[PDB]
This record gives C-alpha cells, sequence and structure tokens, in this order.
C-alpha cells in the first residue's frame, strides 16, 4: 500500500479510546488530520517503548491500551494496510 500525500490532510474525529490515547501525547481537539493521528500514535509508541526494532520490527501492545484499540497483542510496523485499517476502525471521517 502506498498512501498518497493528500491523505495526510484527511480530517477525522477519533472515537473515545483513540481520543484517550491521543490526549496522552497531544492537545485534545475536535478534529485531527491523519498526519496528526499517525504522528501522535507513533509518539505514543516510542515514548512508552512499545517498538522493539530488533525483534523483527514489531510493536508489542498486549500490556497496553494500544492493544485494546487495535485488538491485537502485537503487529509488524511493515504491515501498513493492516495498521491503517486498525486506526481507521477507531475514527470517523469528517
Amino acid at each position: 500500500m502506498q498512501i498518497p500525500a493528500s491523505e495526510q490532510e484527511t480530517l477525522v474525529r477519533p472515537k473515545p479510546l483513540l481520543l484517550k490515547l491521543l490526549k496522552s501525547v497531544g492537545a485534545q481537539k475536535d478534529t485531527y488530520t491523519m498526519k496528526e493521528v499517525l504522528f501522535y500514535l507513533g509518539q505514543y509508541i516510542m515514548t512508552k517503548r512499545l517498538y522493539d526494532e530488533k525483534q523483527q520490527h514489531i510493536v508489542y501492545c498486549s500490556n497496553d491500551l494500544l492493544g485494546d484499540l487495535f485488538g491485537v497483542p502485537s503487529f509488524s510496523v511493515k504491515e501498513h494496510r493492516k495498521i491503517y485499517t486498525m486506526i481507521y476502525r477507531n475514527l470517523v471521517v469528517v
């Protein structure tokens, strides 16, 4: 999957669990862009050290609310379509 640059500007309203996670890294607001959603989720992952780089580029989230958000115990960061789908289940396009 290749995500076009224009999609970074897509306006979305997070559902409550995603909003909860976003508020731990960014300002709460009514609407976000997908650029913001991806950056903030990435920042959440990095700050909490959920990304294991050397364990086959895997994010581990079984002990974290991120796992509740996505409904998986872990995922490969290379699985872009799976990730993007999991994120989109937790928001509404404006």
